């Protein structure tokens, strides 16, 4: 059979919002928060199976900004105490004959200046010859970035929320 491998890519960015509020809002309430503040980004998020914990399958339908496309995610793990959230891409444009799955990890690490470091790990499950383009990968890193700034901007404007 064809060669199975994992291509791992790691990216980091900072936030003025510390991990508890940021993980509660940006991670745990993404289904409610993002459609509400960025409808052009996320139209809706519907749970296909499960209740919200590990093993939950959910479809995220994009707004006009992503031509009303969609992704299907499986929740691999949630650590509310360590601000870690793992999920896999089980249906999406990023998948192909070459890339059968993409496992993701988002970790919120605190800093002594009262903020967060948002560490994102992308694990591509490859089949056969590996041909991962830097432009294709960075388009997903760029993607997540422009949206987080809408989230950050809203949390700063609404301090009473997610306390």
């Amino acid at each position: 059979g064809a060669m199975a491998g994992v291509f791992t890519y790691e990216t980091e960015f900072t936030s003025v919002i510390p991990p508890p509020r940021l993980f509660k809002a940006f991670i745990l309430d993404a289904d409610n928060l993002i459609p509400k503040i960025a409808p052009q980004a996320v139209k809706c998020a519907e749970i296909i199976e499960g209740d919200g914990g590990v093993g939950t399958i959910k479809k995220i339908t994009f707004g006009e900004g992503s031509q009303f496309g969609s992704v299907t995610h499986k929740i691999d793990g949630i650590d509310k105490e360590n601000f870690v959230y793992s999920y896999s891409l089980i249906e999406g444009d990023a998948l192909s004959d070459k890339i059968e799955k993409i496992s993701y990890e988002t970790k919120l690490v605190s800093s002594s200046d009262g903020g967060s470091i948002i560490k994102s790990t992308s694990n591509y499950h490859t089949k056969g010859d590996v041909e991962i383009k830097e432009e294709h990968v960075k388009a997903g890193k760029e993607k997540a970035s422009h949206l987080f700034k809408l989230v950050e901007g809203y949390l700063l404007a609404n301090p009473n929320e997610y306390c």
